[PDB]
DNA sequence: GGATTACACCCAAGACACCAGGCACGAGACAGAAAAAAACAACGAAAACGGCCACCACCCAAACACACCAAACACAAGA
């Protein structure tokens, strides 16, 4: 969980660098991307490899 | 620095890329580089003042001699 969290503050991080060159204020439902940890904690769970 | 580490067979389970900056084209600005002109060096022409030979007279150089001093064989002294 702290490999595939810190994979989704980087998207946020990389997301608030493009939306806000915009000057908009956003709700940050778009920002993100739940299907990272989701994808990833079922891949390591169905597979067993423990990583990334 | 690599390279190799038993043989045969059975079963199940998941994936069979997604997403993000570079090439082309897509347009500005100082730098990669090109054109010019004005204060840089020299040379031609005129002006008059510094340079060369006279003229010149007083100050330093040579001769004469003075007395004075430094000096050198040797008759005498001496160990």
């Amino acid at each position: 969980f702290r490999i595939l969290f810190r994979k989704l503050t980087r998207e946020i991080y990389r997301y608030m660098q493009r939306c806000i060159e915009t000057d908009r204020d956003f709700n940050l439902n778009l920002a993100v991307k739940s299907t990272t940890i989701t994808s990833g904690l079922k891949y390591s769970l169905a597979t067993g490899n423990w990583g990334e």
